């Protein structure tokens, strides 16, 4: 079995029933709208049903026609490339490597050596990727899409002055030649060297020559020209920096596909966050901030490595979500346990080429902009919270509905919440939005804070909510949701010149959350040990986002500073108390 042979097999992403999506949106805003939005809200969308609607949505099957994924092309523009705020703050996604839990506990001199190890055991994911040897998920019998793998190595972002581009250089033994060298960024400086060496893949010991020429050589020099630095500017500032750099030399457009096209970027920080299997929010923290001078935000993947052995993934969201990265942070995790993390291989060093490093021609204005985009991140990064921490009926739903209650309780109200539900049953299938703040939810939020409400009653309404949740689930998952079926029919009018639809303009459709608009954005990240986090979606909103082991919950939160009203560490205690309170409940009814 090959890893990408069902690609060619999988069902075409589908397009729901009309009628079916706009019930679910009516059904979605009624959280939040008193009888008279909603009266006007009903005529919006019956009016939507019966005319534009109706013609804009034949159009969209008529798209699906012709196209395996009608949202595919869509989704990458609006959701990523056409977006401007910075996105290595902002959109990125990252997660901290989970070794500190067991042979890799933080300490200080062991960077370049377990370095060396991450390195081999990443480039040997790619191995099995190229090879196509990685095992084809499947849910039962039935096989997941593997298309965002190829996002995975060998890819990159490039700014425009309107629209972002991906650069995806990655190829399988059977399609052709894929690149072979990987960029390392130190100091405010690049370098690139090639992983392969005869036919074969070079080893911890030799990687460590090379990390270690290239800390050496960069430690006791000042910092470079940082050029690193504009790939976290707003997006449209940094195409016009890029197009100055190229034009000061031809050879910087070289230098910059350099980094394109290397199987990854490693960056190498002088930071120690604090990382313990008790405390490590910090990790998380200095893994969306950190150094400018060595983060390439546009990668697809930076594997950062901090001084005090302690490693992070920091990804472009733009090519693919963040189960690409959990999978071979896993695959590395599990390498790292199986070895104790030790090489107890041949201490053998050949004969390889040292580093190259990418000197880039810069002048005033170059290094001016450079020294403005540190700044704007460090400034913007340093208004994150971000809490993390540990507790010990699908857990997924669980999860969800304790944080409408700890939200309902901390805020006073039903958050409109947002969580990801992958597509991948079909081809190139990505996410749909699962709209956790249901009816359910709030009715069963507020027998919780009844103090009249029996236990029953509580119960009873808590089931119910998971019911409603778990429906919500499967039909999204299925390609049966609505909010990206409402994005199509949007686009379809946009990109023939027609106006916007009253339904888009319609209050209740941006307070529901439409249009980016949700207070708490969330994603469960997988079960394997992995934890993976992105700032809120909106100033006075929050991110949270978790992963289920089979003994624990462990959860990332964030909120940012300058909105009073938001704190990350007091939702996480509130949802944790919230778990408790359910798991009483459930209990207590047991009897």
């Amino acid at each position: 079995e090959r890893t990408f042979q069902y690609q060619d097999s999988l069902p075409s992403l589908p397009v729901p029933a009309l009628e079916e999506s706009l019930k679910k949106y009516l059904e979605s805003v009624k959280p939040f709208a008193n009888e008279d939005e909603y009266k006007k809200t009903e005529e919006i969308v019956q009016k939507f049903q019966e005319g534009a609607g109706k013609r804009l949505h034949q159009k969209l099957l008529e798209r699906a026609r012709g196209k395996r994924n009608w949202l595919e092309e869509w989704w990458l523009n609006v959701a990523y490339l056409d977006v401007r705020i910075p996105s290595q703050l902002n959109v990125n996604f990252v997660g901290p490597c989970p070794h500190f839990e067991h042979y890799w506990p933080a300490r200080e001199g062991t960077q370049l050596e377990r370095g060396s190890m991450m390195l081999w055991h990443n480039l040997n994911y790619w191995q099995l990727l190229r090879r196509e040897k990685l095992p084809v998920h499947k849910s039962g019998n039935t096989p997941l899409d593997m298309n965002q793998f190829r996002m995975l190595f060998s890819t990159c972002k490039v700014p425009g002055i309107t629209r972002d581009s991906i650069m995806n250089y990655f190829k399988t033994e059977s399609e052709g030649h894929c690149p072979t060298h990987i960029a390392v960024l130190c100091r405010g400086r690049a370098f690139v060297f090639d992983v392969l060496h005869e036919g074969c893949l070079i080893t911890p010991p030799e990687l460590l020559r090379q990390l270690t020429y290239i800390h050496k050589k960069c430690s006791n020099e000042p910092v470079g020209p940082s050029i690193a630095a504009l790939t976290s500017e707003e997006r449209t500032r940094w195409a016009k920096a890029r197009e100055y750099l190229i034009s000061l030399d031809p050879e910087n457009l070289t230098l910059l596909e350099k980094i394109q096209t290397s199987l990854f970027v490693y960056s190498i920080e002088d930071s120690s966050p604090h990382a313990t299997p008790e405390e490590y929010s910090q990790v998380f923290e200095m893994l969306l901030g950190g150094d400018p001078s060595v983060r390439w935000g546009d990668k697809s993947y930076n594997l950062i490595s901090f001084a005090n052995g302690i490693f992070g993934c920091c990804c472009d969201h733009a090519p693919y979500d963040a189960m690409v990265m959990v999978n071979i942070a896993h695959y590395v995790d599990e390498r790292v346990l199986e070895t104790e993390g030790r090489w107890k291989g041949s201490e053998k060093v050949r004969d390889i080429p040292l580093p190259e490093e990418l000197v880039f021609t810069v002048d005033e204005k170059i290094l001016n902009d450079v020294s403005q985009a540190k700044a704007q991140h460090l400034k913007a990064a340093s208004d994150l919270q971000i809490a993390a921490s540990t507790f010990t009926l699908h857990p997924d739903t669980f999860i969800q509905l304790a944080l409408q209650l700890a939200y309902y309780r901390l805020h006073g109200r039903p958050g409109c919440c947002y969580e990801t539900a992958m597509t991948r049953y079909f081809y190139h299938g990505r996410t749909e939005t699962v709209r956790s703040c249901t009816v359910e939810a709030v009715r069963w939020c507020q027998s919780m804070q009844d103090p009249s409400a029996s236990l029953l009653e509580r119960q009873q309404k808590m089931l119910e909510a998971f019911a409603k949740h778990n429906k919500m689930m499967k039909d999204c998952s299925h390609g049966k949701g609505f909010d990206r079926h409402l994005l199509g029919l949007l686009l379809i009018a946009k990109e023939e010149g027609l106006p916007v639809p009253e339904l888009f303009e319609d209050p209740l459709f941006s307070r529901s959350g439409g249009g980016g608009n949700f207070v708490l954005s969330t994603s469960l990240v997988g079960y394997l040990r992995v934890q993976g986090v992105v700032v809120p979606m909106v100033h006075n909103g929050y991110g949270f986002f978790y992963h289920i082991r089979d003994d624990r919950f462990v959860v990332a939160c964030s909120s940012w500073r300058s909105c009073p009203e938001t704190d990350a560490e007091k939702l996480v205690q509130m949802i944790f108390h919230a778990f408790h309170d359910m798991i009483q409940l459930m209990n207590t009814a047991h009897l």
